[PDB]
């Protein structure tokens, strides 16, 4: 009623048994686990975290050293806080900037809440960012703190939990908490760590977030061990606006202590257990007392309790106390798996509580979460972690995952390979070391995995944070192959849309079917059919990609390529660019057979220099696609002079096969018709950034029109100045959009030369085998880091809990202690 109800989004913990996730915990439950033991040799009962100590710093961007002085409570929470945030389905990147608050309880050694100000860092998230000492208070006390944040608005999103490590109320000299049982011994402490991710209700249903269960209110009070605690009870049903008969379980405080079961069990009994039998549970008999992480842990049970029909039995218990023995409450502990009492079609309810030795008695009342009612085909699975070794191992349990489903006698449905794919790819981050797995059923998705796994398949390190497209390279002449666009064709309805609009087009232009130049057994030949088949084929691939959420961050050409360039960046229209690719080579026809070029293995600026010391000037640099590889194009008989100069000096040379020598003096003739011919163009300002080749800095303003058109024809081609330009304004992404890829090494080599870091990738290569289109392509690019909007292949789906990535752990300690 008064507070705003708070939806549960999402949770994760870290407990001993490597109890590491919510279904880990509901199995250890229902088998009745017990999770004490002695104290380990590592470091006289108590339950213990495997490694506290172990920690994934670079993935937080820390060195080592720090992490290793970092104290072990604060990288727990770290690691727990950010699994909290990825089980809710929720891509940590995009929580930046976001009104997310912060709340984590732990023991300390003027306030400094440095330990939920790390996880306000990692997330880069602004609002509250609270810490709290659980010896000064309860360990609830931070969820309470949270769900009133929510609701004054302060926080939109929080992240509410706490740790416990042990270095080194009396306590049980058998070792167990023994529940409210008649032994009553005493109790243990334990390790652990417990993270809920929270938000209003309102919000979530609205986001259509999945709940896991609602915080319809709490309660917060102070006792000058004690009976009054009562009232907390009454202030967090009030608060949440709920009759008590109505709870039908309470994960109780449980401490197992002669002086306090009794007590806590009385005071329960004046609120809960009126009418029908209320469950009293305590989680607290399988893995002891975990101090500040206990209400979290309460919590977390009562949740898993809320969504399923059963509620696990407690542990260490025959009978009651003959002092609280003879009450008529209807408060039952359970032996076994008991399910649920009401059928009067209430949503079932639930009460944890915790209290403080300062006496502080924190109290909150839950409610389950609001109810809400052809194949074959391939799909992309991204797959990530923070490290190669830490791939195999998420590939791994993935892999296991799946498997351990789709049988009877397991969880009976098959695991919807549509929605895993939707939660991959839209309801998680994506970390360093990444793969993508193509696949169309469970068993191909397996092997997939298991290729990752055991190291068959090796994975790409993402170069950039999936913040901007890829770099469309548009290269020229000379990648066609007989048949190349047939399978795309008939596999990319997007492809085969973009080229039925082309083919009037280019008809009208050349006379001939671009369609039918795609499918034919035999290669595309003529002068007058090449260039435009490749520019049509570019400009299809560039449709096809963004119809699969493919959108370039940057476009460069080269030469014939500028064209298909100017169209993808919005430069030209598609009719003009047509009318360009097609009037240029119908003019270029008529200088057929006339001169030659040659590829010469020698610096630009070297080449420049021995043409102007020798004397030659019908020979010029027609391409610059390499700092360390130079194009040189004019009279047959000087570039061939020129090439007998250079192999005889031990420099490789060799002519290149070409109808027309482009780029140099034999263009020359037809440059006055190709400015006529493209004086009715109209052309616009690029929307996606344009660096030209053709112009002597490659960031210039390109007026796209006729005498444009007519200089990237006559003068060098500077792609290597472009591909630098493009390197140094951050893109780190490239893949050639092309039939064969004409340029990806020139691109490597100019980025080497730069000590630049760089993903290269090809969209069509020489007899390519496409069975999945350009899928392969899509997954590859995201692997690199390359930004792809997944909500056009994935529009809907519903949030599945595949196996959060494992973490590169590295045991750190400060020596000495």
């Amino acid at each position: 009623n008064c507070v705003a109800p708070v939806a549960i989004i999402g949770m994760a913990c870290r407990l001993p048994g490597a109890i590491n996730s919510p279904q880990q915990l509901w199995e250890a439950l229902l088998r009745g686990d017990d999770f004490v033991t002695e104290i380990p040799t590592g470091r006289k009962w108590g339950a213990f975290l495997d490694d506290p100590a172990a920690f994934d710093p670079e993935f937080f961007g820390i060195t080592e050293r720090e992490a290793a002085a970092i104290d072990p409570q604060h990288r727990l929470l770290l690691e727990t806080a950010w699994e909290a945030v990825e089980h809710s389905g929720l891509n940590p990147a995009g929580l930046a900037g976001s009104a997310t608050g912060v709340f984590m309880g732990l023991t300390h050694n003027t306030s400094f809440s440095l330990a939920s100000g790390r996880i306000a860092y990692a997330l880069g998230v602004h609002g509250p960012a609270i810490t709290v000492d659980t010896a000064c208070s309860s360990s609830l006390s931070a969820i309470h703190m949270a769900c009133r944040s929510l609701h004054d608005g302060e926080s939109d999103v929080a992240l509410a939990g706490g740790v416990s490590v042990l270095l080194e109320g009396m306590l049980s000299p058998t070792g167990h908490c023994h529940a409210f049982d008649t032994a009553a011994d005493g109790f243990v402490s334990a390790e652990g760590c417990v993270v809920l991710t929270l938000k209003r209700l309102d919000d979530a249903v609205a986001d259509g977030d999945r709940i896991l269960a609602v915080i319809r209110g709490t309660a917060t009070n102070q006792d000058g061990s004690a009976d009054a605690q009562a009232k907390v009870y009454r202030m967090a049903l009030k608060a949440a606006g709920v009759e008590p008969g109505t709870v039908g379980l309470v994960e109780a405080h449980g401490t197992g202590t002669p002086v306090g079961d009794p007590l806590e069990f009385s005071s329960l009994a004046e609120v809960y257990g009126t009418d029908g039998p209320c469950a009293l549970g305590s989680i607290k008999t399988n893995f002891g007392h975990t101090q500040s992480a206990a209400g979290a842990l309460g919590v977390m049970k009562a949740v898993l309790a809320l969504q399923h029909n059963v509620i696990p039995q407690n542990l260490h218990f025959t009978r009651l106390p003959d002092q609280m023995a003879e009450i008529e409450t209807g408060l039952f502990v359970p032996e076994t798996i008991t399910p649920w009492p009401v059928r009067e079609g209430q949503p079932r309810r639930a009460a944890v509580s915790a209290y403080g030795l300062s006496g502080t008695n924190v109290h909150a009342v839950l409610e389950q979460a609001p109810e809400s009612p052809k194949a074959g085909n391939a799909l992309v699975f991204p797959v990530s972690a923070s490290s190669a070794d830490a791939l195999r191992s998420t590939a791994q349990h993935l892999a296991d995952w799946l498997l351990r489903s789709g049988d009877g006698n397991g969880r009976g449905p098959a695991i919807d390979l549509g929605d895993l794919a939707y939660t991959l790819a839209r309801r998680r981050g994506f970390r360093a070391a990444r793969s993508a797995v193509l696949a169309g059923d469970r068993g191909t998705l397996v092997e997939g995995l298991r290729q990752i796994a055991d190291g068959e398949a090796m994975p790409q390190q993402a170069v950039t944070n999936d913040d901007r497209g890829p770099v469309w390279v548009f290269s020229g002449q000379g990648s066609q192959w007989a048949s190349m666009g047939a399978e795309l064709l008939d596999r990319e309805p997007a492809f085969a849309a973009a080229i039925a609009e082309l083919e009037p087009l280019i008809a009208a232009e050349s006379d001939f079917s671009v369609t039918e130049a795609l499918t034919a057994s035999e290669t595309v030949t003529g002068i007058d059919r090449v260039q435009p088949t490749i520019f049509a084929v570019q400009v299809a691939l560039a449709a096809a990609m963004r119809s699969h959420g493919v959108v370039p961050g940057a476009v460069i050409g080269h030469s014939m390529g500028e064209v298909a360039a100017s169209v993808v960046s919005g430069a030209l229209s598609l009719e003009d660019g047509v009318k360009v690719i097609c009037r240029r080579t119908r003019l270029m026809t008529r200088i057929a057979g006339s001169g030659a070029m040659a590829m010469v293995e020698l610096p630009a600026q070297q080449v420049l220099s021995e043409l102007a010391s020798r004397g030659v000037d019908d020979v010029v640099l027609s391409v610059v696609a390499s700092p360390q590889s130079t194009v040189v194009g004019g009279a047959t008989a000087s570039v061939r002079e020129l090439i007998e100069m250079w192999e005889s000096r031990g420099v490789m040379a060799r002519e290149i096969a070409v109808d027309v020598a482009s780029h140099s003096p034999q263009v020359d003739p037809i440059l006055d018709d190709l400015i006529e011919a493209l004086a009715d163009l109209d052309p616009a300002e690029p929307e996606i950034p344009y660096y030209s080749a053709t112009l002597y800095d490659p960031r210039d303003y390109a007026d796209y029109d006729a005498y444009y058109w007519a200089d990237n024809l006559r003068h060098t081609v500077r792609f290597s100045a472009a591909v630098q330009a493009a390197l140094e304004d951050g893109h780190r992404v490239f893949a050639e959009l092309s039939p064969h890829p004409l340029l990806t090494h020139p691109v490597e080599q100019t980025a080497r030369s730069l000590d630049m870091p760089l993903a290269v990738f090809a969209a069509m290569r020489r007899q390519q085998e496409m069975p999945h289109g350009l899928l392969g392509f899509v997954a590859d690019l995201h692997s690199a880091g390359a930004a792809v909007d997944f909500s056009v292949l994935y529009p809907t789906g519903r949030l599945l809990d595949a196996p959060l990535p494992a973490w590169t752990h590295s045991t750190l300690l400060l020596d000495r202690e």
